[PDB]
């Protein structure tokens, strides 16, 4: 049986140099212990905003560590270095524009610019790659409203099998 | 002009064996039971081989004539699904508020429905639009966004196609 | 560091003379209603053509210096309609949250909402956003993405502009 594991890159050029505390990352990292039931391990980086080294960093995650779920948090606004997005869509062979339609449209209800979001999600082989905000308020709304579809969508390209607490959230996976 | 409908079943199942096509069932009920002006039907169960695909979506629209072409099939992020990328490359023009509606209309029920890359574009006078697989989908999303096809076929310059009212209501800015 | 907001009116009954342009006007009118800072608008009014769209933009963000160009027309599925495309062609990033938004807000009032290609997306240190035709669709729209959009600015390095928080609330993390 494939190892469940799952990338966790933090992309900022500020903490890439140093952090004190990084709580983006913590929190995503707090998430997936909590409601995951199945083993896993956890392949963590903290890179600057720099596009060659986030595709290498997604590629080496996926390619190398065998990931099968990488989550990034940071780089994804309109700002001009903000570019996640552009680093995803590059390693990925197809995008999953349901996810980046529904954090926003999560994530909206709190905060009115999560329009200006350009977080998307992808396939790259047997590995699902979504990008995350970077407020712990809205990676919560973020995640409760995809994690029930991310086993189910690893299921599908053949990565390693992950299944969720059902009373924290419940992994959807749909029969014949 | 003569209102011709393609119903494309796109199946991962070529190699596996086909033993029924309830998409496909579910997409012909769904159009006899709310059209209400005279319509023909092209029917055509392909692999998903992506090419043919592109091919059949080609012959549907520019030797058929259909101002309508709806799919079923080949349109989740398994690598074999390439409905939407057939889709894509023979249409000039993309609807993105289609596939928006679709997947929004779904979640409730369906949390897997994120996962789903259906999309609509414009082919010369002829509406492409993806839709899911399971029959109950099916008609949640053609529910959803059969009232505004019949008026974006008349400002393609396609075929006249009205529903019943008490069924779909086909909005018309008239 | 000036504020100034471009405000481009595509139909072809307005640009002969022959049609009062209610979409533009409604626009700068709702400009001049909530914000309160200072700001000056660029007004053009041309014909629905390719190039000429994408001509106008790239004169308004580029040597008018807009910081926000604001379209009206030519977004729908009509052969005709490349506002969209024009769009695309003159931002090096677009901002898929803003069509999503505005189809979803335009839902309410009418399905065939989802037939609109408006988007968005930046040049520069401009934001460019496709409104709709109705001036009241009009309305609806900015009254949703307007929240958002003197901090889009304020990210690229576009001009300051504020609002009557009691009109709009343009919303700054």
């Amino acid at each position: 049986e494939k190892k469940a594991v799952i990338g966790v890159v933090t992309i900022s050029d500020r903490a890439s140099k140093g952090i004190y505390e990084d709580i983006s990352g913590k929190a995503i990292i707090d998430y997936l212990k909590d409601v995951i039931i199945t083993p896993f391990e956890v392949e963590y980086r903290v890179i600057p905003d720099e596009r060659d080294l986030i595709e290498k960093t997604l590629i080496e995650l996926a390619d190398e560590k065998g990931c099968s779920l990488i989550l990034t948090t940071g780089g994804t606004g309109p700002a001009p270095r903000d570019v996640t997005p552009e680093a995803t869509e590059a390693v990925c062979e197809k995008m999953l524009p349901g996810f980046g339609e529904l954090m926003r449209q999560v994530s909206l209800k709190q905060v009115p610019t999560a329009i200006l979001s350009r977080q998307t999600a992808g396939i790259r082989g047997s590995c699902l790659i979504v990008n995350l905000p970077g407020k712990p308020q809205s990676i919560k709304v973020c995640l409760d409203a995809v994690m029930p579809a991310i086993p189910y969508c690893i299921d599908l390209i053949g990565g390693a099998y992950i299944d969720t607490d059902p009373n924290k959230v419940k992994a959807f996976r749909p029969k014949k």
